[PDB]
């Protein structure tokens, strides 16, 4: 098997590896990097090419090529070089030093981010999201471990990544999809409906919805309730809860966490909302 990026030589002679590990899959792994020339910090994505017996290169050269189409965008992160040993392809990402956007979604950090930071956020995650439709690209793992932030402290801008489920709106359903995280899967994918646009809106509702209560819209007992509350939208909106939302994005959420994907609103209708008309 030849090799088609820059070889592995060149990237231990140009980068600094260190003992930052920032994510780790069970074929992929997110190294802090550093350049020599700059010392400008980097996020260097090992994927494994050999998964389960198969030969994903032609899946990681997919991931690539949607990574370069959305190179104008700042709500996706940015791809900067990729280099190939004999079982990795290595992405070198945009480094987004606020890690998660996971980490506001708990009640640790609930006192840090106000109605005024999630409105900003989800307008910038919708942006993000547009584009990506405009192209006619789903992610299909919007889920906020998939959603950066540039910095925490100020509250920064968001990063998209992780788009090895990306794929053209229309496509069939695989097994890739229906094994996700239970928790942040939509209805249509559980009863196998093609994929569409609107799955990525539900998970903005999830995602909204966890910023403001910072807790899981979904997730239950086991799995087995997971999914049942998912396909009944069985979603708590009980004062309790919601004593300190608003209502605007009680609506906004409620608008997106429908069970018909065509009742859902576009990226573009979002963005018109009243909640995220807040003249800043
Ligand atoms: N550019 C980056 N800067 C900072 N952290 C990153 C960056 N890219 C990824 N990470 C972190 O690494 C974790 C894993 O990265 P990523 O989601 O892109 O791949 P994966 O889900 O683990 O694997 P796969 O794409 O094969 O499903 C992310 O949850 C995120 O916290
Ligand atoms: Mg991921």
């Amino acid at each position: 098997e030849n090799l088609y990026f820059q070889s592995m030589e060149n990237f231990n002679n140009f980068y600094i590896l260190t003992s930052k590990e920032l994510g780790r899959g069970k074929f992929a792994v997110v190294r802090q990097c550093i350049s020599k020339s700059t010392g400008q910090e980097y996020a260097a994505k090992f994927l494994k090419k050999r998964r389960r017996g198969q030969d994903c290169r032609a899946e990681i050269l997919h991931e690539i090529a949607v990574l370069e189409l959305a190179k104008s965008c700042p709500r996706v992160i940015n791809l900067h070089e990729v280099y190939e040993n004999t079982s990795e392809i290595i992405l070198i990402l945009e480094y987004a030093a606020g890690g998660e956007i996971f980490s506001l979604c708990l009640p640790e950090l609930a006192e840090m981010v106000s109605e005024n930071d999630v409105i900003r956020l989800i307008k910038q995650i919708l942006e993000g999201v547009y584009y990506l439709h405009q192209n006619n690209i789903v992610h299909l793992d919007l889920k906020p471990q998939n959603i950066l932030l540039s910095s925490i402290y100020p509250l920064g801008d968001i990063k998209i990544v992780d788009f090895g489920m990306s794929r053209k709106i229309g496509h069939a359903c695989e097994l890739r999809e229906i094994m996700g995280t239970p928790e942040y899967l939509a209805p249509e994918i559980l009863n196998y409906d093609p994929i569409t646009t609107a799955t990525d809106m539900w998970n903005i509702g999830i995602i909204a919805y966890m910023l403001l209560t910072h807790t899981s819209p979904f997730v239950g007992e086991d799995n087995q309730e997971t999914y049942l509350n998912i396909s009944q939208v069985n979603v708590d909106y009980s004062e309790e809860t919601f004593s300190s939302v608003s209502q605007l994005a009680t609506d906004f959420i409620q608008s997106l966490l429908v069970k018909n994907p065509e009742k859902r609103p576009t990226a573009e209708i979002c963005l018109s909302h009243s909640w995220l008309q807040q003249w800043d």
